[PDB]
């Protein structure tokens, strides 16, 4: 509560995908101009940075440092965390669609163009009254959902590959496709895994010890995923080589 | 037609709900052993994965990769699309029934336990020569039909809440809570499914024209809107929870 409160009207963007106050018990209520936003009543503002009103807010609001306005407007790629004083700027990837957020103890503003399937898990939990109760718990639930999705996909590639290891030669272009996807997962998940690890050790006021603990688990989970991606990549290379032998045996 | 034909003998399951061969002009004929199955004349096998022959077939047949075998047996919950090389595995929901299918250019095997009413619109069309003419057209008409049922249900949910609001203007515990519970169940299932439709529209699948993608996009965007309605209804119920509180 070391921070100054915010007026609802100050973050009440009309064309926002979501404009919510967390009720501190797992649910949400509609943001309103007269609400007071503080660390016990955080606001989550979710925007399509393409919609008119959203772009203008993003472009002019005093609540954002000048240097993050562009990022949130889409000008960011690599998974990354940064600190702009009291605030924290985070870019994350899903399986590659991107989620960009600026948040502090009082509020979160996240933006995207293409929908982030991970956020729907959090929105559903909130609608059900079983979501995050504060800003720290929100980021943790988001990073957890992103990791659920990344993990599920990594395992899907693993199974298709295991299948290939037996079932005859593969259809033309397929093995080359799996390899390409693994390499794309690797390129973006390695940095993102470092974002998780940093949030887990960085001393954030609005992140508790439990929060940093949950994150570290999420970071190790993802770490184990990159490990599996790497073994899979090696297998796709071995498979291509041995496929060439099968063909030469004509 | 980059794939080689299937015997039709290799795809006969006596207890099959129905096994059809499409005529590539909007109609079907019942499948037969000598029949030739290919991209021009695809086959639709519709299974109740409970029945003995169907289950044994799903388990044994070499037409299906092994890693999709368990799913078609009911071992899948969330809507999902997975590319298994030549084939694609799709899990889909209707309002909550599940439909599961593996398909390529030549054939479709779909499975369910409880009936998926949506399919009745695809089957009727076929029974009348106005159905799909190839595998890509089938997948589109099927998603279209499911989105239709979902959409009608969403609309019906909204109207129920309006009826509630009209009564409150002329002024039943749990009624609101049930509605809310229904809306969230809907939201839970429909978010992922919209993602599936979105994939089929972005994915480069041989047996889908650009038109099929065009139509898949329309269906995805339409399910997107449906989720907006659901969220609007959800927020509506929370307000009403108070409008009653004051009483
Ligand atoms: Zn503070
Ligand atoms: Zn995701
Ligand atoms: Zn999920
Ligand atoms: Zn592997
Ligand atoms: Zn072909
Ligand atoms: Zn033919
Ligand atoms: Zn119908
Ligand atoms: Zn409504």
């Amino acid at each position: 509560g070391h921070m100054e409160a915010i007026k609802g009207s100050d973050v009440n963007v009309p064309d926002a995908v979501f404009a919510w106050l967390l009720d501190g018990r797992g649910g949400v209520k509609p943001l309103e101009d007269n609400d007071v936003i503080d660390s016990q009543h955080p606001c989550w503002l979710h925007l399509n940075y393409t919609h008119p009103d959203s772009a203008r807010w993003l472009a002019s609001t005093p609540l954002l440092p000048n240097n993050v306005r562009d990022a949130l407007a889409g000008e960011s790629s690599r998974p990354r965390v940064s600190r702009m004083g009291e605030g924290t700027l985070i870019t994350l990837r899903c399986i590659l669609v991107a989620m960009r957020l600026y948040m502090d103890e009082r509020f979160i503003v996240s933006t995207r163009q293409r929908k982030v399937l991970a956020l729907d898990d959090v929105v559903s939990d909130l609608q059900e009254g079983t979501g995050p109760v504060d800003c720290g718990g929100w980021l943790v639930d988001v990073c957890d959902a992103l990791t659920d999705h990344a993990s599920e996909f990594i395992e899907e590639l693993h199974d298709k590959i295991i299948d290939l290891e037996d079932n005859q030669i593969p259809p033309r272009g397929f093995l080359a496709l799996l390899r390409k996807q693994l390499i794309v997962m690797r390129r973006y998940m390695a940095p993102q895994r470092d974002v998780y690890a940093r949030l887990a050790s960085e001393r954030l006021p609005w992140m508790s010890d439990d929060h940093r603990r949950r994150m570290q688990d999420i970071a190790d989970r993802l770490g184990r995923g990159l490990d599996e991606i790497d073994a899979c990549i090696a297998r796709t290379g071995i498979m291509a080589d041995e496929i060439a032998q099968v063909m030469q045996e004509s």
